[PDB]
DNA sequence: GTGGATGAG
DNA sequence: GCTCATCCAC
């Protein structure tokens, strides 16, 4: 065409981190490490990535590597049975508190699945330990936020990173980056640079056409193109180019530093970014074009329960409301609704009211369908684009036990188990800590436990603390108070041997 | 006040 | 299957 599709507005957009997002042009990572808790205990004990590790919990594997699966082994088997699958197996046990002890430690060749009784970890006195993960994500988020101004930890492997600021200075500014052995970014796009500092555009005027010499700019990574479609065909393409580059260099700093290998999804926005991640894993990155986003949402392997927040319930009641097909949902949201988003505004409203169609326990909110509608419209297209967000403030931790056998049969036996807990809850605490980079104080403790017969009892108060800051043994002490409490409230009635047994911390000062 | 419902996979 | 934090009809 005589002019690009894009405007400067929203090219120089990419430049500012709160609307960045909002941009067509916006360049979105979505960086996952895949089989997270295996690459943790491979690291830890000294094993390569292509050695089968399964990381273990009591019976059940919680983590199976990549190598593992090739012997068809999955989360769905207990220890015995993966074993049948591939004897080499090697399964290694989570970090576990001692019923009464105040720290963690691994069992190293102990486990359900050796023979000798003397190297078992029973489940009855011991307590599992995430510590050594959550730390390892801790890590990993200090290289991301080291490389990308705006990181979203969307959990504890995957986070999403907002590339504009990187791909806008590289596309400007970075005179080193070379296409070939002659030729560079700066002289190959010298003209969009020179426009540019020149000021003499209007925001609102489209983009001058992309040159030739940048047709050559390379994609790192698996781009999807089943359609063979051209590469780099306008700015939004450039972008993106440059993003799986900078992506690609991020991850092997991952790499390079801890030895983790990230499955990644690039793309324009978030959902659409999540989606490709998970296309091709492990090690392996997913680029999809603005042009291809129809080529990949109808690929066949996704459908309007793929996304982030229609996998669960809320995605069947919109299957069911929206009589939609069991395949191809998304196809068929554009179709039936092709226009615009207040289509399907008014399709819901008509659902929205019916005699069938309850009220009561309903997941949609009546009075919210207007964005409801828009959200699917866009998603639907593979054009909802979300900020990359802050997770809010904690509002409570928790940790607990479910009590088996009649292991907790006294006083005694809970003061044990406390003192788990507040060793677990303090290290959180210190994970919050640094992710905060603030000092984090609850006030509030509340013991709970489940009785002999399910009955639950519970106790609410403040912890003092004698200084201003927080100690783990302020937390215990009002702990102990109230499990005491507990004990004369439940004097001649159901109680031992108790069946669940938890502390949780509130109302903190993020002082 | 909170048991139960809910999100990912 | 499980997890744990967070939300809200009861
Ligand atoms: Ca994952
Ligand atoms: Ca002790
Ligand atoms: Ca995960
Ligand atoms: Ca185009």
């Amino acid at each position: 065409g005589r002019m690009s599709k894009f405007t400067w507005k929203e090219l120089i957009q990419l430049g500012s981190p709160s609307k960045a997002y909002e941009s067509s042009l916006a360049c979105i990572a979505h960086i996952d490490m895949n089989a997270f808790f295996a690459q943790v205990e491979q690291m830890r004990c000294g094993l390569s990535k292509e050695d089968p590790v399964v990381c273990v919990q009591w019976n059940s594997i919680i983590a199976v590597s990549y190598a593992a699966r090739k012997y068809g082994i999955s989360r769905m088997d207990t220890i015995q049975e993966a074993l049948k699958k591939c004897s080499n197996l090697i399964p290694i046990h989570t970090a576990v508190f001692k019923k009464g002890e105040d720290f963690w430690q691994y069992h190293d060749g102990c486990g359900s699945w050796v023979q000798d009784p003397a190297k078992q970890i029973s489940v009855e006195d011991h307590k599992v330990s995430l510590e050594p993960y959550r730390r390892e994500s801790r890590k990993a988020l200090k290289i991301f936020k080291s490389a990308c101004d705006l990181v979203e930890r969307a959990s504890i492997d995957e986070v999403f990173l907002d590339l504009g600021r990187i791909c806008f200075n590289m596309l400007m500014f970075d005179n080193e980056y070379e296409l070939t052995g002659d030729l560079k970014l700066k002289d190959a796009l010298s003209n969009i640079r020179e426009a540019f500092i020149g000021g003499n555009y209007d925001i609102n005027s489209h983009l001058p056409l992309i040159p030739e010499k940048i047709k050559s700019l390379k994609f790192e990574g698996d781009v999807f193109n089943p359609e063979g479609r051209d590469l780099i065909t306008d700015w939004d393409d450039v972008i993106l180019a440059l993003g799986s580059q900078v992506c690609k260099g991020i991850r092997d700093s991952i790499k390079d530093i801890l030895g983790y290998t990230t499955s990644c999804g690039l793309s324009s926005t978030k959902n659409v970014c999540k989606l490709a991640s998970n296309y091709k894993k492990p090690d392996a990155q997913t680029i999809v074009k603005n042009d291809c986003l129809l080529d990949f949402l109808d690929c066949g392997k996704f459908e309007i329960t793929s996304f982030w927040t229609l996998g669960g319930v809320l995605g069947k009641e919109l299957i069911d409301v929206l009589d939609l097909p069991h395949e191809n949902s998304i196809k068929h949201i554009r179709e039936t609704w092709p226009d615009n988003a207040g289509q399907l505004k008014e399709f819901l409203d008509a659902k929205v009211k019916q005699s069938d169609y309850d009220r009561s326990t309903s997941n949609i909110d009546p009075l919210k369908t207007a964005d409801l509608a828009e959200k699917l419209f866009k998603l639907s297209r593979g054009r909802y684009g979300l900020p990359l967000s802050s997770r809010p403030v904690v509002k409570s931790m928790m940790s607990n036990k479910n009590l088996r056998g009649k292991s907790c049969n006294s006083i005694v036996d809970c003061i044990s188990w406390l003192e788990v807990f507040c060793a677990e809850l303090t290290s959180r605490i210190q994970d919050l800590e640094q992710e905060y980079n603030k000092i984090v104080i609850p006030r509030t403790v509340s013991i709970s436990l489940k009785t002999k017969s399910y009955e639950v009892y519970r106790k609410s108060g403040p912890v003092a603390y004698k200084g201003i800051n927080f100690q783990s043994h302020e937390l215990l002490k009002v702990g102990i108070k109230f499990v005491t409490d507990l004990d004369i409230k439940g004097k001649n009635k159901s109680y031992y041997p108790l069946t669940k047994l938890s502390m949780t911390i509130t109302n903190f000062d993020i002082i």
